[PDB]
């Protein structure tokens, strides 16, 4: 249900989510994955109306710490769906001709187009969670792009996007454990770089800055969504969960 | 499988191929599915080594007549691959900046990027078929374009993308029986009045595609036809000529360079 | 003199600018050209410095009435500036690919990098213009564009882009002369379009569009001149004035540092 | 005007280029830079002309030896070119997005538009210079390159492009002194880099690189100029004489109106 999304008061703190939390779903694993297979159906019936329509457009940015379900929750909660209706967009470390630009040139050329639903694996918010806790720009700077990303995500809204965003919440002992099976996995050690240690070491620099972010820019227009994503079941569940609903409200029908 | 290669001997001719043709595969209908989905599963851990690799680039090219099964081979052969490593690029009627530009700009510039495996629904053939069936630059223009497009297709190769165009071959008059299947119904929305002028140039349409194959099936970029009257041998043809290529590329996860705290 | 820029205080006054103002220059057009060429190389030369140091980035936005002279602000002004440090982008009618997004999307495609300058040749602008002169999206979408556009820029401006917009103010008599002329021209018929003189037809709906686009969007941080433009060598100096005060206002530096054998 | 045309017949030999040559004009300095104002004049008013006709595509690529005055050229012979018009597409190190892609992915994407001239400001031809130098890639890769970069640049011209290539040519002693004096002006030492030593400690390699390069891929759809170019002013005269001849060849036309009629 809707305790998740993150009311525009300003008055968010990440401590009242629990990432071990499932109280929304009234049972286990094998009924979650049952539930998540009615909602996958209708998530692809939702999408071939969104494409066929062809007038909304639907952004999902998913951000979480390293190892926090970015890949699962794509994989997922999007099995299914038409290939030609769906984009991911990634952003990694910014190039020097990115850097020689405003940070969200390179964001904005990939925002989705009318009938699209598009997926940001990582996003702008990058630019206020690791710029900030590795102090890329001085604290003056960063701190204005709050400001910034509001009004960018209204202009967005304004003009026709569909705007969700989930931050994916896990614990800090959870992420010790998947980062060590990424290491005892030949077939997930491709996926470990030292440098998600220097990372963790900040686990909670990184936490206080992904609470700033989420207070500033949670809106009526571009709400927030913070998932207890501990366990994969709930976590891609509570997503398709509020994707779903949110792409029925927007009442789609195919054209005559 | 291999007797649905286009042979790189200029010496093509698409009537040796039977758009019901389904003689690879000993079943039916239901024995294919059960194929089907062993494929698709096969291709998922496929993708996922490709991806996790992050050196090949694998290209499939689709063209076929229209309503010749392209958007249902895409829907069905991809189905369950991580978005994050399949994408479609889709061509259709160049705009004045496409136009503005050479052919091949707005198509060189979507190609798979290391370790993506990108699926073109039309691509820059469609400047030497529709472009030459209609007649839209003069063939002293687009009869030079089998030259460009084999030469395009080898720097690609060369510089480390896998590429495969499928031809997908349907009758003119299941072509009919699609056509009227679109009108009948929730696809409604998806039928052209501009589709009625292509299908009276039904004979145009396939003497260019049989010297597009002719000119450009080339061993670094191959043509297969694909008898695809029947949508679950269509779905499982290609399925199985993709794996196969995935597999012949012999991909292994990289290697690393310890206790988390 | 910045009696031309037009204050953040939602005051502007479209009325109070008369385009044969030639007031700012004590002289005419034969001492002008001089103080143009003066002008001029500075100009060039802060240009160099802008591209070599590498930092700052430098939006120039023009807006004008059809036949304004945003052409020939473009050609006089920055004559003789390197090219590989300014670059124009203009902007036409949108295409479909860019209908298909946010209109700021293919504008914002276009902003100056480091150490470059940009000139708008038309701009964002446009989406609270034509578009609202002939609505063509409802006024309750466009009217919340002027938020859009002051934040846009001021994001930008926050980010390291010095921001100029420049109003091209003729008079409605003016144009007429300058278009009649644009016909009788075998060199210039090429620029005249029909559609001008519809737009002319709607002289005071853009007047209006003008007056209110300046009044809710000229910042601090991003302000409006108002250019009176019915004479060129007036234009064209107060142009140049205004921009080469304004870049020398940013201090700009050449970047900090054995034998060749 | 003839003779610095690369002839297709494979045998190019760089050797038999003098970078001091100055014999297409007939004079000094001083009647080079009032011949080059001449030409600079004509060159704005083709270009305005390409533009509005808004059919023809022009593409000038320039190579040099660092320091060999690809800047200096792209400054004096464009001097008072409309910006609306001409564009230059500079490229550097490719980056690990440009990388995923083969090597023309970033260079095809500049090509120059109907109505429009673009410089390359170095080229795709890097990517069988530099990366051939320093062996960026195995020779088993960058051999092939020559081939695919006559078969991109034949595609390019056979569609609607004219092509021009110029290298300009210094001397091994000219760059040491622009590199010097790159050093010894506070106004130029922004573009000097320590890599200017390595690469010019690698002069031969260098060279052998570009004869290559220009041997394998002048064709007559997309030829190879050596311009002389350890004296600015001929450098950028004859480039300047080049460049004007070819637009005349165009033979472009104003277009003709919309459709005597009267404004009020
Ligand atoms: N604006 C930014 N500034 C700096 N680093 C950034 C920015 N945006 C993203 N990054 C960083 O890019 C890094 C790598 O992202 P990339 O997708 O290229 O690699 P990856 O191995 O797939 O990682 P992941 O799956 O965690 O995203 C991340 O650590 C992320 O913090
Ligand atoms: N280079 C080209 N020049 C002209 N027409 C082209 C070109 N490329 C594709 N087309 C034509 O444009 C159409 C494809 O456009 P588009 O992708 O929008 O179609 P659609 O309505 O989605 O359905 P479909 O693609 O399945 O036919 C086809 O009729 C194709 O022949
Ligand atoms: N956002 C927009 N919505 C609608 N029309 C627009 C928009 N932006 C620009 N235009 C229109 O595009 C036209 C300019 O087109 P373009 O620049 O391609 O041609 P042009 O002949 O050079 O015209 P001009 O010299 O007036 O700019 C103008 O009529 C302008 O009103
Ligand atoms: N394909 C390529 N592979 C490797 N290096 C390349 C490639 N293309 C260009 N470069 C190199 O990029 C370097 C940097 O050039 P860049 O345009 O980034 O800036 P610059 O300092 O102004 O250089 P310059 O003035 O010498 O062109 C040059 O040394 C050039 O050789």
């Amino acid at each position: 249900m809707k305790k998740y999304r993150v009311q525009p008061d300003g008055r968010f703190e990440l401590k009242r989510f629990d990432p071990d939390d499932t109280s929304a779903f009234e049972g286990g694993k094998q009924a979650a994955l049952e539930a998540l297979a009615v909602l996958n159906r209708r998530l692809e019936k939702l999408q071939e109306l969104l494409y066929a329509e062809g007038q909304h457009k639907v952004l999902v940015v998913l951000q979480a710490m390293d190892a926090g379900g970015k890949d699962g929750t794509i994989r997922v909660v999007f099995d299914g769906v038409n290939p030609s209706g769906v984009r991911v967009a990634s952003f990694g470390v910014p190039t020097e001709q990115e850097l020689a630009r405003d940070y969200l040139w390179r964001v904005h050329q990939q925002v989705p187009r009318k009938g699209e639903l598009v997926i940001f694996d990582r996003s702008h918010y990058e630019d206020v969670l690791v710029v900030r806790v590795k102090n890329l720009v001085p604290q003056q700077v960063w701190q204005k792009r709050y400001r910034h990303i509001r009004e960018f995500e209204r202009m967005l809204a304004d003009e026709g996007t569909t705007i969700l965003k989930f931050f994916l919440h896990i614990s800090k002992d959870e992420q010790r454990q998947r980062l060590q099976e990424r290491l005892d996995n030949p077939e997930k050690r491709w996926k470990f770089r030292m440098g998600d240690l220097e990372d963790r070491r900040l686990w909670d620099r990184y936490q206080e800055a992904y609470e700033a972010a989420i207070r500033e820019t949670s809106t009526e227009y571009a709400p927030w969504y913070v998932i207890p994503a501990n366990k994969n079941w709930y976590r891609n569940w509570l997503v398709s969960h509020i994707l779903v609903e949110t792409l029925e409200g927007l009442a789609m029908q195919y054209p005559q």
